């Protein structure tokens, strides 16, 4: 129980990071970190690095605080341009230990009708955020993420839907809604609640 708890947290971490491939010579760190916090806090980026020539080495590893995020940074970041390049995104590479929990989370989560969103502005409230979304249906809850420490949210939550339908309309429609005055970044949860 310990050991499969092991297995799972592993498994969670592996989803939370994203890598990120032919970054042009000239950019770095701070231009990644503006292109991939649209869609969840950053908790780290981990540049490539070659200690001799001291360069980045064209890749990089950008690590979400969930897992959702990094979902949503990897059906929609590939082929973007920066810098004048197309940069790549994937998963991490030595993940076979852990892809059978991935793929069970993923078929766990469908049946909480459970929507993520990301880019949320701070002047918007829970309240703002589920009276926009209800038009998709009647959600069971709305919650946006807060820092504790602070009490403001986190620019990203969770909403549960009553009907799956609705899940499924509101994912395809507010992706890249305008509220606030930003792109909302909108995709269905990769896991169960926890």
């Amino acid at each position: 129980l310990q050991s499969m708890a092991a297995q799972r947290q592993r498994a969670l971490a592996i989803m939370c990071r994203v890598y990120v491939g032919s970054i042009y010579y000239e950019l770095g760190e701070d231009t990644i970190r503006q292109a991939f916090a649209p869609f969840g806090p950053i908790k780290s980026i981990d540049m490539s690095w070659d200690s001799v020539t001291m360069k980045h080495k064209g890749f990089a590893f950008v690590e979400y605080e969930v897992p959702e995020a990094a979902q949503l940074a990897l059906e929609q970041m590939n082929s973007v341009m920066l810098g004048g390049r197309n940069i790549k995104v994937g998963r991490p590479s030595n993940i076979g230990q852990a892809q059978p929990i991935i793929d069970q989370l993923a078929e766990e989560a469908r049946a909480f009708n459970r929507i993520y969103v990301a880019s949320v502005h701070q002047d918007l409230s829970d309240d703002d955020i589920k009276s926009v979304f209800e038009a998709f249906g009647k959600i069971k809850s709305c919650t946006l993420a807060r820092d504790p420490t602070t009490g403001k949210h986190k620019g990203y939550g969770f909403i549960e839907y009553e009907k799956a339908q609705s899940s499924q309309d509101a994912v395809s429609s507010m992706n890249l809604f305008d509220l606030g005055g930003q792109y909302l970044r909108v995709g269905k949860a990769v896991t169960p609640p926890m």
